[PDB]
């Protein structure tokens, strides 16, 4: 059965991997969730994108 990602999954996979501000372990806590379950990709991309706001340098 063919699980590869439609384009809305795919654009938070990438978005996850290349957002400038999370630390490793950030960064690979949210990848894990996707590659557990991609259904949930919206809210969790909407987590990492409010982290990474917060943590941008001034
Ligand atoms: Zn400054």
């Amino acid at each position: 059965a063919d699980n590869k990602f439609n384009k809305e999954q795919q654009n938070a996979f990438y978005e996850i991997l290349h957002l400038p501000n999370l630390t490793e372990e950030q960064r690979n806590g949210f990848i894990q969730s996707l590659k557990d379950d991609p259904s949930v990709s919206k809210e969790i991309l909407a987590e990492a994108k409010k982290l990474n706001d917060a943590q941008a340098p001034k």
